[PDB]
């Protein structure tokens, strides 16, 4: 029987997760807890300024009809302790409002037919797991995170590098697109850069490389760091590597390396442009990273940049489901 | 001595009204309210993506300094009955969160050592004045409104043309930079065009121009009407009024008759263009209009077009700190 | 079989011609005339920021292979003198390249196989012709002009109008699209106000409404006037029509009348939105205009606004090639 | 007497130059080339979208009179050979155009009264000069190049952390405002992602690096390499140095070495910024590179990321002003 699966929240991400849900045969969503009117959810789902149109239906009994989940029971509640998924009899929750990005938060969905949880977030004290780097050390924890999408891009390539030249250490910039986190206009914000007007400005802030790195890869969470830019594009960003090797490298043995990941353990994962695109090229694209094969250097010969792409919203929510999968299964 | 004002909220209009106010000899701003970290508030002040760098400082002790305003008191209480503008000796606050916008709402400022409130918006069951249009006809009331930015700079032009010619119906459209409300990536609004990414979208949106004409000008208030566009600009807007008259006009007749009004009734409220400019070049002026000489137009005998550029922050804020100054002297 | 065509320029008209064309099957395009690398043409053809991608390849050859169009012959010569089709007995040019826009000047196309042109702009002292709008009076004319994509947008809306309602006056604002005859940032330009960047600024320019509509619609050429307004937009525009009619109107009486239309005489040329979309979900569509249904608006008993949205490349791309095959079997 | 300077071009960068220009007491700019017509070269001067609005005159010989420049000749002469600044006496030619970035094509300015050549750009066979970093290896060569914007951030930050910490590699990648070589929408290019439209994308291009710092830092070129990513923005870039060195530092040791270099050897042409700054910040700033100071970072022992900020038309015009004032003196 398809996996039955609810979203909660329907921002960015987690409209994107219930497209990417939609077109899965092993997965049911069964269930979506929105803020928004029907209404409004239905069009949010089917009309995307960045991702085109997409379709989905209103059922007579206002369930919605999507792909291959053809009864999804709408639910309308802020509050995670009144919120019941109990008549959609979901077992795992996609959890993408971004206001539960805790261990203890998030663990209050864990009540009735709910067996696990997924977070959409880095969030802190949980088990974090990133597909193809660390999932299979899976072991059954009931709420998990994916960890953020700079991660799921970079985790993968700091691998597949590692295994093969040895990272000493690395430092990562992510030129990434705006999100809603950020402010349209200059007003209030925790971060004063992410407070001025996200259209208009390149913005660095942090990102918590090494600590990520860490969960996922932890041998090589001492030897990285790094930080983004965020910059004026609505979606798709950019991960640039710099990395020093035990092993001699040259352009062409970095290009070989990673081609020949994506031939195996990378497969679905990680791809490589060979077609001179640009950002808006990757948009909808599912992989974690797309590396741009002829923009790969190395100077002296220890030192290498890899840059790749990934679309932040899909990339990642495809990853989730993928996780949803894994999660289910084992 | 100089009246003192308080300024509630520190978005876009806030910010804006402080830097307007503190240039005023005739003001003295004693207190801001805002929900900002007091080092935040002072950096939004001095920094800004469009308007560029203003100069304002912290004194010892901690009060804030900026132009004629040299002793300002920090507040952060978001409600608005707690809020207490006492130890400021605050007379006119100029409500600026847009989370009071009624009569009923901002009365709660009516307290203490405060006298006035101006609203920086339309207002449920509130007076409403824009400056060079209806103003004088104030008559002491406690609560007022400032009507829109939108309303600011057509009612003059309104107001103009119908004394030169006389109105018989006017059609209104705003192509209207984004704001604060719009949402940066496509999300959940109340206007499900609003909800869409706001820098990458034309979005049709209504305005209420027939109500707010209505009250500005009532005999006009019937006999207009129209939308606005947002687009992706951060700051300056555009009206285009579609006017039929009554009086036959041409071209040179209407460029003289808004030429005329700028001079005399209202100098230093609608100016003209001549030198062919666009929108960034109206960043921080200080008009309610700003008419697009060469591009007036006129068909059949009784139809003309007029544009006029505003910058809907600066303009209605140097409005708001205008009636601020009017209202506290008569 | 299948009519004989060539696209003279490949930038962003000339590539949606070719896209468009590759996807009728009544059409062969024989040759493609680009200024650019063979490589480089395909690849615009395959990738588009805008547009997403297209599936387009290289025969073993070096012709092209897009869609019904196996066999397409690239040729690279900007000297029309020099420039011969013969090679792909070419039948009709489709003219793009923005540099031809005469009679005279696009004459020159007229030799060895070739029958006709249409020219993909006004074009001085040429025979116009709007599909839905004047096509019918057609008279085998060797060379014909396309009007422009607000042309094509305006006049089905206005002889709709006028056959219901009957127009007395109507004043036109477009919103228009920037394209690649504006300029990155601020730089010469015969146009002071195009000189300016075009991703910055809201950009009023004219466009020549009375002298085009006189063209199609020679009753109300008179009758009309306007002007454009570019703003920073990639692709799509807003028509906005401001009308004064002789007979009396509603806003339920406009939106029925052009339903109407849409269903009969505009069938496939002219569409009505009641899904309150936003521009960036209007890329790609076909129509020459998509009524908003929901902002028509009147006031007093004779005018109305009407909006309504193209795609300033695809719609009259589409255009195009409707009038090769209407002017080839006819 | 002042320094008779003649500006060919008036692109971006030769706007800017004679805005720096004007502002010298001890340059007189006697000529100005351009292909734009009188009256819409000085709109230009006056009034620009990113760096607001300028105070410029006709005389009534109609020179141009621009601050300390009160007698500017205004040529209009494409054809380098046919050129004249005869009438002007210019000794120095500051060239703008990008049409003569080489020895042989700069050369055919000297002629008349033309002792010397500045190029704005990397020009090929030609003596290579950044202010503060090679400059005072000047020995009178008659054409050099000012390198590019990129080499003249980069170049400084190499020098100080080179002298400091002893650079082993270096990686550099400069996230880049779009200018004018790029393309609106998609269209032909030499280089095919520069042929994409520069308001929607991330583009990846390279930036000669290593052969720059060769030229001006032998010892390091070989040292070094990196890349360029063009984004939306309209000025304003950001270098980021991933470094290598044979010291051992800590982000504190990387602050203090930048903050003394500031003081010392590179006063007036780096700087560092400690507010926290964004990119609209740093419009008009007439440094080479502004060290972005909390984003310093470390990983083992001897590698570090720094960011720093660079206007990249006002910097590098404020350094080709500044080296035309070197030349002449030394
Ligand atoms: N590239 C990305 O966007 C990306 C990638 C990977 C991970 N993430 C992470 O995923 C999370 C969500 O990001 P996002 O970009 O999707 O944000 P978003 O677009 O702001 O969406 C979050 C949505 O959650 C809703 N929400 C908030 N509290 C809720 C509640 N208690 N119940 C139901 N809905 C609620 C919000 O609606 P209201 O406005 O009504 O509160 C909002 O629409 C964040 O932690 C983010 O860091 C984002
Ligand atoms: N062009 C314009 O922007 C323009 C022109 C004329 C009039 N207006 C009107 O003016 C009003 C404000 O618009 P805006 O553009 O300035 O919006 P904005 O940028 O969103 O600013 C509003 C600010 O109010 C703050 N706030 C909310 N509730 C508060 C409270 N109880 N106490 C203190 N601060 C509070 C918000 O902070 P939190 O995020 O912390 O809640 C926010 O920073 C609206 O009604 C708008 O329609 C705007
Ligand atoms: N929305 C629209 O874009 C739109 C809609 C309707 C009509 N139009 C009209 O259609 C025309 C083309 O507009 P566009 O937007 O497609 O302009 P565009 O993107 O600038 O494309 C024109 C192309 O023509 C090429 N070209 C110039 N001279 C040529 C020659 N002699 N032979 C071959 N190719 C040559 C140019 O290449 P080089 O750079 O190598 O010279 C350029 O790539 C204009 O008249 C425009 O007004 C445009
Ligand atoms: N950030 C920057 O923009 C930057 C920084 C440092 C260096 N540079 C370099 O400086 C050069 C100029 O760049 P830019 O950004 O200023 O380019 P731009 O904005 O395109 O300006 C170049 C100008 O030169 C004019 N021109 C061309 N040939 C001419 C001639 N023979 N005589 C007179 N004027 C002529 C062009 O006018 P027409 O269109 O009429 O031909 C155009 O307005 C390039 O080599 C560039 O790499 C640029």
């Amino acid at each position: 029987m398809p996996i039955r699966i609810a979203i909660n929240g329907t921002g960015r991400i987690g409209l994107c997760a219930i497209r990417v849900a939609s077109q899965r045969k092993d997965i049911e969503i069964v269930a979506i807890n929105s803020t928004a009117e029907l209404e409004t959810l239905l069009h949010l789902i089917r009309h995307d300024s960045v991702h085109g149109h997409f379709e989905a239906q209103l059922n007579a009994d206002r369930t919605l009809n999507i792909g291959h989940s053809k009864n999804i029971l709408v639910l309308s509640e802020r509050d995670i302790n009144k919120l019941d998924f109990s008549a959609a009899n979901a077992e795992i929750i996609i959890e993408c409002t971004g206001k539960f990005n805790s261990l203890e938060a998030s663990s209050a969905h864990l009540k009735n037919s709910v067996k696990k949880v997924i977070i959409s977030a880095p969030a802190q004290n949980t088990p974090t797991f990133v597909y193809g780097v660390n999932h299979k050390n899976y072991h059954n924890e009931s709420v998990i995170s994916n960890a953020s999408c700079t991660t799921n891009a970079s985790a993968p390539l700091l691998k597949i590098l590692d295994e093969a030249f040895k990272v000493e250490n690395a430092l990562l910039t992510t030129i990434h697109s705006y999100t809603n986190d950020q402010n349209l206009l200059d007003t209030k914000h925790k971060d004063i850069r992410r407070a001025r007007a996200a259209g208009l400005n390149l913005i660095p802030t942090s990102t918590g490389v090494s600590k990520a790195i860490s969960l996922v890869l932890p041998h090589l969470g001492p030897k990285v760091t790094g930080l983004a830019i965020r910059v004026p594009t609505p979606n798709v960003s950019l991960v640039d590597l710099s990395l020093n090797f035990k092993k001699s490298v040259s352009k062409a043995s970095v290009q070989h390396a990673l081609k020949d990941a994506c031939k195996h353990a990378f497969k679905g994962v990680v791809s490589i442009d060979e077609e001179r695109l640009v950002s808006s090229d990757f948009i909808s694209s599912p992989f974690s990273a797309i590396v741009i094969d002829d923009q790969i250097m190395t100077i002296g010969e220890k030192n290498a940049k890899v840059l790749a792409w990934y679309d932040n919203e899909m990339g990642y929510s495809e990853r989730l489901i993928d996780m949803a999968q894994y999660i289910a299964q084992n």
